């Protein structure tokens, strides 16, 4: 038998003293006052006597909401602490008034009035409280080392990061934005970000400053939302402290706002800026059209060149238009490159005409990313993440460039290329020009963001080869480490390349031989073991040594299973469970990226597809009238969608139950 | 310290005029009617 007690004991109450507890619970008035009147002669009840679940009489009262035995204790002077906080979770309007007119916690010591209505978000009580000039602390910097911050971490590390989490969600709030902000949605917007750093930095507590910036950027989302015209818009976005607010909020990183259908509309209306009725046409008129447009991209750009001031020379101003300029001189420079492909004998030659024509594509795309660098910047540069590969394409043409100009200075003569070097400079640049027509056609991938159908798709790539990067780390370690297995079996018999029947050494012969020898030729064959080009009979030696022969051909067997039947497999389900996270947001993370494409083309800089480009108080108060427009339709929507939802607990049954058994006792009273 | 304040300020009501609403919202019918009368 195991005996049960209580190890924890506590003070009991009397008998008359849970009468009067159990009289404040049922809301006897009559009794309720008799017992206090009868206290205050006999001193036998104490007032603010505790219960066996934690509450005294007061408590009961705030949590029962009733309001005359509230403020009947509140006359008799009970004890008050903490009961204006109780009253503020539990969203009462009544006893918050009553309470600001005038041990054992579950509130954390540093939780002030306003930051507990911060936290229930309940409009009504946040503006009562921000009534009275009420302050709320100012959170340090995300990396600040102060020797108050340093101080106050090595004193106590969780009182800290519960303090500094419990201001953020205090300033967090929807209400309190709404209220007491200058700027509210640039308020969310900074609040947002910061609260996304400190989701970064702070690991632990990384869940909460998420869901934290998902509600900031909720909020800002539905205070656009909240817009009823299209010059209320436009005053939104054309603010500056064009497009200001909307540069700021894809700066930020504001894929809900950016998302919205009013803005994309606008947007849409700016890009559609020469054809007024492209929303409404037929998919053979819009690629009749586009072939159009893209068939007259030099007599656009020369129009541009030679006058402005035209019918055709502004005509490609017009955002649309210079897309498909860019689109269509970037093809036609793909096709050249084709073209490209279609005596070979001479070292260092000159260039041929197809090379002539693709020279000043090549200095207008290296001018045009020198010229981007040196009017964004660094930080706007680096970010983009395509201008690494344009870098890249960059460097390897003028590789390229370099490569034949040394050539054809230092050689002259006519050679076959049978007794070339090897490094012949003409054989690297041709190497480096090949890897550049790659690296150019696999650029194309930047526009399917301007589609409907492609958008979300190079979306969920992008999320995907995250995943892919991932898992290669995992393999490229696997595959190091049966590559220095084989190379330490299989080094002993490394064979000369004139012994073999044709002088060819390597897995890339007609008998593959030796893919075990050096640790680059292991590295080799065990890389193509995951197609299945390596033959089984590469581990094979000359010799007759059968258990050398076992062991190998088991460790090449060892390393196909785990490749080829675990780890692909395991790279198969993992991209599978991702794509289901990305599929729910890959719209709203499309138009983000299209209203970036779009914003890309807007500005006059940049006007010229290559070659040819190497050849105010008011606006402050109408802004704040709009502003004050949004919050009222903010507050009136999140209140009817309060009186909307569900929001019904046991809370409200006992209620009702306290407002009957008070009218009850009344009328038992009254008869 | 961070300033509270309600930068969007609005026009408040008296105290006879919040007990009039208190009163609509409780359902006083009779200190509703006897409001009206008295207002009139
Ligand atoms: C993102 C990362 C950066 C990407 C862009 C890098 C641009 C780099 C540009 C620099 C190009 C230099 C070419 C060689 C000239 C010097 C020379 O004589 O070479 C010697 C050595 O040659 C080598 O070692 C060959 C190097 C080939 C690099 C190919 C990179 C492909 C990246 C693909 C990426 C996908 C010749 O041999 P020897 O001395 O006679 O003996
Ligand atoms: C001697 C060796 C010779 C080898 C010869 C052959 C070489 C072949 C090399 C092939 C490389 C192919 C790389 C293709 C990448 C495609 C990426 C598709 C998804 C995508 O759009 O990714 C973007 C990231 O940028 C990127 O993914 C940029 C990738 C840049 C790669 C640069 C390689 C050099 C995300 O989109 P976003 O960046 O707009 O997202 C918002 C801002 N973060
Ligand atoms: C991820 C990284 C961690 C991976 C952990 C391990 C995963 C499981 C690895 C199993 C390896 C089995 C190797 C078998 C072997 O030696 O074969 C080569 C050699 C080739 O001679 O096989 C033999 O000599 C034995 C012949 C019978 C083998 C039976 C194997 C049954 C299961 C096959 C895999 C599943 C399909
Ligand atoms: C892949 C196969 C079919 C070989 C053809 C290669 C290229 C000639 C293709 C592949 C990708 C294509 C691009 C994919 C998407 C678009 C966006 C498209 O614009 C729209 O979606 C129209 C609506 C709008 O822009 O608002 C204009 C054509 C373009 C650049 C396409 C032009 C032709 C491209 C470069
Ligand atoms: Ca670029
Ligand atoms: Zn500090």
């Amino acid at each position: 038998r195991i005996p049960l007690q209580i190890v924890r004991a506590e003070t009991e109450l009397s008998a008359e003293e849970k009468a009067f507890l159990n009289a404040v619970e049922k809301g006897d008035y009559a009794t309720v006052k008799q017992a206090l009147q009868e206290a205050e002669i006999y001193y036998n009840v104490n007032i603010n006597c505790m219960d066996p679940l934690g509450r005294s009489a007061l408590l009961i009262a705030i949590e029962n909401e009733n309001l005359e035995i509230m403020e009947l204790l509140l006359n008799h002077s009970v004890y008050v602490g903490d009961a204006l906080l109780y009253a503020i979770r539990k969203e009462v309007v009544g006893a918050v008034e009553l309470l600001l007119s005038y041990q054992f916690s579950e509130f954390t010591p540093d939780i002030t009035p306003i930051m507990l209505a911060a936290h229930t978000n309940n409009y009504e009580i946040i503006k009562l409280l921000v009534q009275k000039r009420v302050t709320i602390p100012r959170p340090h910097q995300i990396r600040c080392n102060c020797v108050e911050c340093v101080s106050s971490s090595e004193v106590d590390s969780l009182r800290h990061s519960r303090s500094r989490l419990n201001i953020y969600k205090a300033l967090a709030s929807p209400s309190l934005i709404a209220l007491s902000s200058e700027d509210p949605i640039l308020t969310a917007f900074r609040l947002g970000w910061e609260l996304k750093e400190l989701s970064k930095v702070e690991n632990e507590f990384k869940a909460e400053y998420e869901e934290l910036s998902q509600q900031c950027k909720l909020f800002a989302k539905d205070l656009l939302d909240q817009a009823r015209s299209s010059r209320e818009l436009e005053i939104i976005l054309n603010h500056r402290d064009d497009l200001a607010k909307l540069k700021v909020a894809i700066k930020y990183h504001q894929k809900e706002f950016v998302a919205q259908p009013n803005c994309q509309q606008l947007l849409a209306t700016l890009w559609y800026d020469g054809f007024p009725g492209w929303r409404r046409k037929h998919w053979v008129v819009k690629l009749l059209t586009c072939m159009t447009i893209g068939f007259l991209f030099p007599m656009l750009s020369i129009a541009y060149l030679i006058s402005p001031r035209s019918n055709l020379g502004l005509f490609i101003k017009k955002p649309f238009i210079k897309f498909i300029c860019h689109t269509a001189s970037y093809l036609t420079f793909l096709f050249m490159l084709l073209l490209a492909s279609q005596d070979l004998h001479v070292q260092g030659p000159p260039p041929t005409v197809v090379e002539w024509m693709i020279l000043p594509w090549v200095l207008g795309f290296i001018w045009g990313e020198i010229k981007e660098m040196w009017d964004g910047g660094f930080t706007e540069y680096i970010h983009d993440w395509w201008n690494l590969m344009d870098f890249a394409m960059n460097s390897l043409y003028l590789a390229t460039i370099s490569l034949k100009i040394v050539a054809y200075v230092k050689y002259n003569g006519s050679r076959p290329r049978e007794e070339w070097e090897m490094w012949h400079p003409t054989l690297i640049a041709e190497a480096l020009f090949a890897i550049s027509n790659i690296l150019s056609s696999l650029r194309l991938i930047s526009l399917f963001t301007a589609n409907s159908h492609l958008g979300p798709l190079q979306i969920s790539l992008g999320r995907m080869l995250l995943d892919i990067l991932k898992f290669l780390f995992i393999y490229c370690l696997v595959l190091l480490a049966f590559a220095n297995g084989l190379n330490q079996l299989y080094f002993y018999y490394e064979t000369r390349a004139i012994d073999e029947p044709n002088n060819c050494k390597g897995i890339r012969c007609e008998k593959q031989n030796n893919a075990f020898s050096t640790l680059f030729e292991t590295l080799q064959s065990l890389f193509w073991s995951v197609f299945g080009l390596l033959n089984l009979y590469v581990t094979n030696v000359k010799a007759r040594h059968e258990f050398t022969e076992f062991v190998g051909a088991t460790m090449f067997g060892t390393y196909n299973v785990i490749s080829l039947v675990v780890l692909l497999n395991m790279l198969i389900a993992m991209m599978n469970n991702s794509y289901q996270l990305i599929a729910d947001h890959a719209d709203i993370e499309w138009k983000f990226a299209r209203t970036k494409l779009w914003m890309s083309y807007f500005d006059e800089g940049g006007t010229l597809p290559p070659p040819f480009n190497i050849i105010s108080l008011i606006q402050n108060q109408h802004y704040q009238e709009v502003i004050r427009n949004l919050v009222k339709r903010y507050v009136a929507a999140m209140i009817r969608n309060s009186k909307t939802h569900e929001g019904l607990t046991e809370e409200n049954f006992k209620e009702l139950k306290q407002d009957i058994s008070s009218f009850r006792y009344e009328v038992l009273d009254l008869l």
